[PDB]
């Protein structure tokens, strides 16, 4: 008898304009997802941050991999996740997922999207 | 909710009898055991379970015996450790799936057994 378990999860955290802070109301998920980190030792995650498309190129860079690192970070710092297990990217505004050109449609593009995968 | 959560089980179970029996052989109550617990820690999971016959005696009579050991293997995990029987599908295919030479003992024992393969997702 053999047999196995894999762990496919999606974090998706939102933050509001120029910040790259994790709301509070996010803690649970993160808590989550460094659970499951500890129940697939094996599991990684590809975390990736993004931006509207307001403001300077240099500023969206730069802002959209502190979101991606504040993700990082948190596992890292609070949840005793070793570093080497969460990669982080940024990609400014280049892949929007709503529309730049409504309130509602930028907010959803001031994001952080995770993909956590692993197997045991 | 901002986040998407998916563990996806696959397992697979070999039991294997005595000529023109269709019991469980203690030495399968441990895989069995661990069959049931993965069908409660994942409430949605299903199992396929077939059995079969090496290719001796009457073709009826193997009909019977591979569907009968197929629904065995079912038998323990429903009155044992009382998993759903609408979880668990049962089909014989007699001898027409060797895994094994026929010609010898050692093949033919081979050919005698269930194979189950439980998949789902929590
Ligand atoms: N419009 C903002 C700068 C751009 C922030 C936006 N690109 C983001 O992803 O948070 C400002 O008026 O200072
Ligand atoms: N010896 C008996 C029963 C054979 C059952 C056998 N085909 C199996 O799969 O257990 C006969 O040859 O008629």
């Amino acid at each position: 008898m053999e047999l196995t378990e894999d762990l496919n999860m999606e974090l998706r955290v939102f933050f509001d304009t120029n910040k790259s802070n994790i709301k509070d109301q996010y803690k649970p998920e993160i808590a989550k997802v460094a659970e499951k980190l500890s129940e697939y030792p094996n599991a990684t995650a590809r975390i990736e941050g993004h931006t509207d498309n307001t403001g300077p190129r240099k500023l969206n860079e730069r802002l959209s991999l502190a979101r991606a690192n504040s993700v990082k970070s948190a596992l890292v710092n609070e949840y005793n996740v070793d570093a080497s297990r969460l990669s982080t990217q940024g990609f400014a505004w280049d892949q929007p997922i709503a529309d730049n050109k409504t309130k509602e449609g930028r907010a959803m593009n001031r994001r952080v999207f995770a993909t956590i995968t692993g197997s045991r």
